[PDB]
């Protein structure tokens, strides 16, 4: 599976039949639809404690990893039952500033989005989490082209040295909350994972404020590959699945 004509997302049910699911993402949030939840809580997002290890490029994005065998960066509150621990953040982008979100708003396609992803430690581990349905929680976050985030160059500047599928550099001490906007106000609605296994596990958290990013950085992003080192060059752009039928689905917003 990939992103190409051949092994995208349209192709993607063949080998993933849940790809057909009642609670698949992303999703269009039509924001006149979304209902306020005046009983949903704000969102707790406590990153002082994050220790971010390294750096990956797996073939369809690059993950920022963390240290989740204890509880250092967490995600409660809102919608949330319980702790989520942060396991990893990573991105998806377009070839241009027209696309590259996975959600959309009103239609809207952003350039990017950021996903925080995060597991329920009532469930031991990330492999036991992923089985549940409510086992995972993922903070999503649109980029928009324009002011540089400051925040994000440390992660732009390591792309060089993780060019290629299979490749990883140390990235420890980054602090995950210079990647926040400033508001929390958030839509949430219960999804799935948006690449392959596309397991029906996760409360989505979508971000209503943008995080602004350069050209710079997002051009950045747009050199590094899907292939591995001594293959055929394929630029990792456009590592994005389309908005899913929302079904049977309420999307809340936390705020009017
Ligand atoms: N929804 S999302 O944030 O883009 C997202 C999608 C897919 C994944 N997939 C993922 O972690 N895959 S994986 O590491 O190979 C993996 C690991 C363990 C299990 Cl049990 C299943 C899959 C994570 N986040
Ligand atoms: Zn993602």
């Amino acid at each position: 599976w990939g992103y190409g004509k051949h092994n995208g997302p349209e192709h993607w049910h063949k080998d993933f039949p849940i790809a057909k699911g009642e609670r698949q993402s992303p999703v269009d949030i039509d924001t006149h639809t979304a209902k306020y939840d005046p009983s949903l809580k704000p969102l707790s997002v406590s990153y002082d404690q994050a220790t971010s290890l390294r750096i990956l490029n797996n073939g369809h994005a690059f993950n920022v990893e963390f240290d989740d065998s204890q509880d250092k960066a967490v995600l409660k509150g809102g919608p949330l039952d319980g702790t989520y621990r942060l396991i990893q953040f990573h991105f998806h982008w377009g070839s241009l500033d027209g696309q590259g979100s996975e959600h959309t708003v009103d239609k809207k396609k952003y350039a990017a989005e950021l996903h925080l992803v995060h597991w329920n430690t009532k469930y031991g581990d990330f492999g036991k989490a992923v089985q549940q349905p409510d086992g995972l929680a993922v903070l999503g976050i649109f980029l928009k082209v324009g002011s540089a985030k400051p925040g994000l160059q440390k992660v732009v500047d390591v792309l060089d040295s993780i060019k290629t599928k299979g490749k990883s550099a140390d990235f420890t001490n980054f602090d995950p909350r210079g990647l926040l906007p400033e508001s929390l106000d958030y839509w949430t609605y219960p999804g799935s994972l948006t690449t392959p296994p596309l397991l029906e596990c996760v409360t989505w958290i979508v971000l209503k404020e943008p995080i602004s990013v350069s050209s710079e950085q997002v051009l950045k992003f747009r050199k590094l590959n899907f292939n591995g080192e001594g293959e055929p060059e394929e630029l990792m752009v456009d590592n994005w699945r389309p908005a899913q039928p929302l079904k049977n689905r309420q999307i809340k917003a936390s705020f009017k």
